[PDB]
């Protein structure tokens, strides 16, 4: 088999991010005005409802990274002044924020959304940002909120209506609300929301000017750095010189980043995200040995060569698994020598174990095509919790967040938590819902349905994980906050891993678009 070449290029390769002078001071300035408009409107209780709308616009203008002790003790002083007793406005807002913060507040605060009979108030509609709040707190609802499941149905139908008639009146609220229906915010990569959310704010009447000016300069600034990065991840890539020591697989560099700079974009989190893209892409060339290229012989040899974890065996192994043996080998070497100095090989050996189990459960399933073992779907499930790289790509960030990790999220990690086990599956079935139709045909088998009912049931039960996972993001606390964090972006990156093909050998216009917006196109003025 071929891959088709990487459709970028060299223009990654050397960065020449250009920057002016005093932008540090400017922004310094601008940073200031923004911590005394949160402390004014946090100081005085009349302007809570107002404190919430700014930490809105600061995490959806995407500088949420600048304020974070600000925004967490305000949020925190928010939860303990109200608790579950919010009742002014911005009730949808204050829901979705709070939950967004791990706080689980009810639904309680929505009753008064309807009439003594129990339908929408009249009023609701007749306010479009109001039925946008309530829409995307829809999003972080769990199973059982009927509420919400209404409030869903409701917003859509109204939302879907206005953005129709409004097209001729404000086009840009047109698509403002048309970008919504397409993709909640909760599901939206924080990031990509950023790019869009933007322009929208800047063109808003009321907008803060401060806040404006601030988003933009530090966008740019952060695109520098992430070009940074995928310039120093392009060079070790381009050394690897894939297209002469693995033939076999793919020339995706950019795309291992991309997932990378999903799991967090702050530039406190750099170091994670280059170690991240460096595993992804052996992850890549790994799964591309055993799933075509490998004999059985060859795989169980491969295997062995991983659980010794060592460069010393590199003559037991078939000649061309040599360069990726050497290439892991390095980079977990370089890794385990970091925590080695800050002294925490433990949290290593614990990442490393997750390594091997991945590559071991890789091997489970060649040894079921070899011996003509069945793969039931109990398996088919569970061993692609591992196999799909749930578990992995988690305590990657474990290890590229090693200031933060307790032994305690080790133990999360290795008791195979729900959350996990549900962004396998999800990741499962939005993959076979595009293509790995091999599953909706084979669901139709199963069920003697036609292609449009098992269509509705497929994503019927996608929207039933959905909420499965709010639920145990929700009710996580046992692994550090920007370790969930982590953790919930990765799982909602699969929507745009999946979104309308296989993205990594295609690669949908979609995909394409949103890499551009990230790292090519800079913000203006």
């Amino acid at each position: 088999a071929n891959f088709s070449p990487s459709i970028w290029g060299d223009q990654f390769l050397i960065v020449d991010n250009q920057v002016e002078q005093g932008v540090e001071q400017i922004v310094k300035d601008l940073k200031k005005e923004v911590r005394q408009l949160l402390k004014e409107a946090l100081d005085i209780p009349m302007k809570h409802a107002n404190l919430l709308k700014l930490v809105d616009e600061i995490q959806r203008l995407g500088i949420s990274y600048l304020f974070e002790q600000e925004i967490d003790h305000a949020l925190q002083h928010i939860y303990e002044t109200y608790g579950d007793n919010w009742s002014g406005a911005r009730s949808s807002l204050w829901f979705r924020l709070m939950r967004k913060q791990g706080y689980f507040v009810t639904c309680d605060v929505f009753n008064n959304h309807k009439d003594e009979s129990g339908v929408f108030k009249q009023s609701l509609k007749n306010h479009v940002e109001g039925l946008l709040e309530l829409y995307e707190a829809t999003s972080m609802r769990v199973p059982g909120e009927i509420i919400l499941e209404d409030a869903l149905v409701f917003t859509q139908s109204h939302l879907s209506i206005i953005a129709k008639d409004t097209l001729s009146i404000n086009p840009a609220l047109s698509t403002e609300i048309q970008r919504a229906l397409k993709k909640p915010l909760w599901k939206r990569l924080p990031r990509i929301e950023a790019v869009q959310y933007i322009p929208f704010y800047e063109q808003q009447d009321s907008h803060n000017k401060t806040l404006i000016k601030l988003a933009k300069l530090e966008f740019n600034l952060l695109q520098s750095l992430h070009r940074e990065e995928l310039s120093q991840l392009s060079k070790w890539w381009k050394a690897f010189d894939v297209k002469n020591n693995a033939p076999y697989s793919r020339d995706r560099i950019v795309e291992c980043y991309f997932w990378a700079l999903a799991s967090r974009f702050e530039p406190q989190y750099s170091r994670a995200r280059i170690f991240l893209a460096k595993v992804i892409a052996l992850v890549t060339l790994i799964d591309d040995i055993y799933d075509a290229y490998g004999t059985y012989e060859e795989l169980k040899i491969f295997t062995e060569a991983i659980e010794r974890w060592s460069i010393t065996c590199l003559d037991m192994i078939p000649e061309y698994m040599k360069p990726i043996y050497k290439l892991f080998m390095d980079t977990y070497t370089e890794m385990e020598e970091i925590l080695a100095k800050e002294g925490k090989t433990n949290i290593f050996n614990c990442g490393k174990e997750f390594v091997k189990d991945f590559v071991r459960n890789l091997m489970v399933e060649a040894q079921w095509a070899n011996e003509g073992h069945i793969p039931t779907t109990e398996e088919l499930d569970s061993v692609a919790v591992i196999t799909g790289g749930a578990n992995l790509l988690t305590t990657t960030c474990y290890l590229g967040m090693s200031d933060i990790v307790t032994k305690e999220a080790f133990e999360w990690a290795v008791s195979e938590p729900p959350l996990l086990r549900y962004k396998g599956i999800l990741g499962r079935r939005l993959n076979d819902l595009a293509g790995h139709s091999s599953s909706v045909e084979s669901y139709m088998k199963e069920y003697n349905v036609s292609e449009e009912y098992a269509k509705n049931l497929l994503y019927k039960q996608v929207e039933d994980l959905w909420k499965d996972i709010n639920r145990e993001y929700l009710i996580t606390k046992t692994i550090p906050r920007p370790l969930l964090v982590a953790v919930i972006n990765l799982v909602h990156f699969l929507d745009v891993l999946y979104a309308a093909k296989d993205a990594f050998t295609a690669m949908g216009e979609e995909y394409k678009n949103l890499v551009k917006s990230l790292l090519v196109y800079p913000m203006s003025i």
